Order: C-alpha cells, then structure tokens, then sequence
C-alpha cells in the first residue's frame, strides 16, 4: 500500500466526528495537518478493532487502488496511517456526501446546467479511471461524493479492477466486464441523476430487470430531461457494448451541453419502453 499511499503521522490528525458506518468500520470527519503546515479537512476511515488480517488487506487494498488516481474527479487519498491503531485511510473532505442521497434533498431544485456540470465532472473521473486500465464495476450515484461547490468525484474501489442495477447485461450474463461496461453504469448514473436519486428500476425484483433489460427494455425518460440528455443514457444502454459512446465522447458531448444551454430547450404503455 505504500507504493501509492504516503504513511501520516497519527499527530497530524484530528478527529472530530463520527459521520457514517462503513464496511470495515466507522467513517469520521477531521483535519490533517500537511507537512507545509496547511490543515485541511479530511475524511477519514477506520478499520474496526478485533480486525482479520483479511480484512486489513481489503481495507487497505481501496487505498492501494484510489493512490493510483490523481485527478479532480475522483476522491484524493491523503494517505494511510498504518504503524498506529486504529488503522485509516485518509481522503479529502466532501461535504455534501453521496450524490444520490444529496439529490433527493433537492428534488427538482437544481437547474439543468448544474446537473450537467455534475455529469461532466463525473465522466471526466470515468475518463481518467479507464484510460489507467480500471475497470470501476460499482459505477452508481451512491459511489460518487459531491463537495461545498457541487464538484462530483468517483469514489469506492472496493469493487474495482455485484449491483444488478447498474451492471451491463453483458456483465450480469456472463462476467464481461470492460470500460464498456462502465459506460453502461454511467448512463444509469445520467438517469440517476437527472432523476434526483431515485432508484434505477425502482424495487423491480432482480430478475425482472435482468430479463426486462435483456429484452431491449430501458428507463425511461426523468421529468423534465432534455432530449440530448436522454438519448445520451439510450447510447450508453446500446445492447452492443461496441456502440455504446467512449468516456472521452462523452465528456465533448457535455462539455457541449454546457456552452450551449440553449439546447438543452428540447424536453423528452408499461414503466420501461422498449428501447
Ligand atoms: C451528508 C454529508 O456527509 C458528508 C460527510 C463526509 N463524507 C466524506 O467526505 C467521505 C469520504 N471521503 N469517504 C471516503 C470515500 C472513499 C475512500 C475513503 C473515504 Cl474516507 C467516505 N466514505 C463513507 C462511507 C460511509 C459513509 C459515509 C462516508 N463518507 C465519506
């Protein structure tokens, strides 16, 4: 882990709040002081005491992964503290907390230009993620934190190198698992968020939405979603994982979108529709 993770002192942080419960253990909010004296806001994850030596390499192995990626759209890890206990992981502070959760707090308050600022910012992470050769695999609203300013950044490599909603069908049919099909995660992502966080598929039992997608079936429009918005979800479901737009397409599609916000003027039986 410390070929990509640098080792903090355990005096350079402090911990003021316990914030959520994670898979290893408790997250926390802090500070870290930096070695130029700087104090940032950090959040910090713990392992659980009584921890496996299992367990420690899975909790570690996240961090071994996130130190791979420097980019501002994918969550900055600060570093790890492991010859102390308990055992951390140390990333940047992100204050309004998983996309999916903060959306549904402001359902329909957002303009379109500022959830497309959202996207864009996401797909330019995803950009970065598959030019390193990760395929992330748990692409989903909940795994994208969002800051102060409303930056989304792609979080969660615990999964990286399943969740039926999100996957591509050919990932659920048989483990085919590419960028591709992360581009597919990133359209339920688009639905998401144009969506304000409702669940993709709502509470459909599993086999209904293996079988309804596999059928040509999709989501359909949001309230209120641009056309150009929607067929860009369509192009990120193509059946044909070799149709389906590169992450590189897609941030020139958005980046579009938000230079000309005229167009986005143009607004889009059973639930699905057949494609
Ligand atoms: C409602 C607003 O809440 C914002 C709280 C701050 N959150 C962060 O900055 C987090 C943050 N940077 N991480 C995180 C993500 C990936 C790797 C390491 C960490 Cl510490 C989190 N992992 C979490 C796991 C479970 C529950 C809450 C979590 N919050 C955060």
């Amino acid at each position: 882990v410390h070929e990509f993770a640098k080792e903090l002192d355990a005096t350079n942080i402090s911990i003021d709040k316990v914030v959520g419960a994670g898979e290893f253990g408790e997250v926390c909010s802090g500070r870290l002081k930096l070695p130029s004296k700087k104090e940032i806001s950090v959040a910090i994850k713990t392992l659980k005491v009584g921890y496996t030596e299992k367990q420690r390499r899975d909790f570690l192995g996240e961090a071994s992964i996130m130190g791979q990626f420097d980019h501002p759209n994918i969550i900055r890890l600060e570093g790890v503290v492991t010859k102390s206990k308990p055992v951390m992981i140390v990333t940047e502070y992100m204050e309004n907390g998983s996309l999916d959760s903060f959306l549904r707090k402001h359902d329909a308050q957002f303009t379109v230009i500022q959830l497309v600022g959202m996207l864009r910012g996401i797909a330019s992470g995803m950009k970065y993620l598959s030019d390193m050769g990760y395929v992330h695999r748990d692409l989903a609203a909940r795994n994208i934190l969002i800051n102060s300013n409303l930056v989304c950044k792609v979080s969660d490599f615990g999964l990286s190198r399943i969740p039926i909603r999100w996957t591509s069908p050919e990932a659920i049919a048989y483990r085919k698992f590419t960028s591709a099909s992360d581009v597919w995660s990133y359209g339920i992502v688009l639905w998401e968020v144009m969506s304000y966080g409702e669940r993709p598929y709502w509470e459909m039992s599993n086999q209904d939405v293996i079988k309804a997608v596999d059928e040509g079936y999709r989501l359909p429009p949001p309230m209120d979603c641009p056309a150009a918005l929607y067929q860009l979800m369509l192009d990120c479901w193509q059946k044909d994982r070799n149709n389906r737009p590169k992450f590189e397409q897609i941030v020139s599609i958005l980046d579009k979108l938000i230079r000309n916000p005229g167009s986005l003027k143009i607004i889009t039986p059973s639930n699905l529709l057949l494609d």
